């Protein structure tokens, strides 16, 4: 599954650095599983750029859906777009926090 | 009727109370209705005020039902949040009714 | 097929005409053929507005693929939204044009 | 090569090249491998100096596959003129391949 590396990926994405992430990117890519690293990256556009910057998120998941239909080896170059594009973002994480406070606060 | 609670908070642009009746949503367990509901919500009440809220409600809903739950609560909280935030319009709407309603 | 309406949408688009616009988009609704009238819209978008608004082209097909999915009596909202976006688009059928010049201009 | 006559005319910019040498491609009847092509070319040849590019050509190249011919002929125009007027840049395509040659 290289859960450590989409996690690898993640925190770099997080960290604004961006040689990183295309690293860690580039490792997804040589293993193969693309609807992984699609799943993760659709993830962290809503989660860690969420509204900071929403055309972040129409481009990747119009990237990745179109990337999952090419497949490797041309939908590596598809991916350098997203990756880039996050990797270098304006980011927050408000939209992940006021939902789960949503949720903490429903009566029990 | 949560799912009009949900329209009502949204229409007035109350975030917290759209999203307290999102979260209720959630815990219901219906998607496919709250994704059309929140669809709705953007071509009804937001409209022309704001058209690039309608591709990131689209947009979200389509993947929040792809990649289900728990992540799809990420996706569905930044859609309430655009639309409650957003400028608001109905005129679309009432074009369209007033068309319909001068067939007959 | 409704043919004629068709024709008078498009033609009330390419003429900048909102309110004819939604007055012949009101009788191919109450006609009840989703299917036609957003293969009309999404037409029009590429050859009547084109390059003059290529936004307008995203906002159609986002807007059609789900009102299809919608169905009617709620897929009017959206069709609302495009039939106005449209009608009020600047517009150039540069694009159409130019194809059909490039077609003509093979050798044969 | 029909389709690297297109990215080389897309590439260098040129309207009347890039739709002589689609022209052909939509006679030669494979809708698909021109489609997958001019996706690749919007990703990397135009990529992050245009990203509105990208959007513009995987809606449009979809939305024709799904009208087909006569009209689809239309939607692919909008999709080249637009790549071969638009700015351009190969840096993502660079960054990804610098990145797995590293890993060797
Ligand atoms: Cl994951
Ligand atoms: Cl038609």
């Amino acid at each position: 599954g290289h859960y450590d590396v989409l996690s690898a990926l993640q925190k770099s994405i997080r960290g604004s650095d961006v040689d990183a992430s295309l690293h860690y990117t580039a490792r997804l890519i040589e293993a193969g599983d693309l609807p992984s690293l699609a799943r993760r990256l659709t993830v962290i556009a809503y989660e860690d750029i969420g509204l900071a910057n929403p055309e972040a998120q129409i481009h990747t998941v119009t990237a990745l859906d179109a990337a999952q239909k090419i497949g490797f080896p041309e939908a590596r170059i598809l991916i350098a777009n997203v990756v880039i594009d996050l990797a270098l973002s304006p980011k927050s994480n408000s939209a992940y926090v006021a939902m789960d406070k949503a949720l903490a606060d429903l009566k029990t």
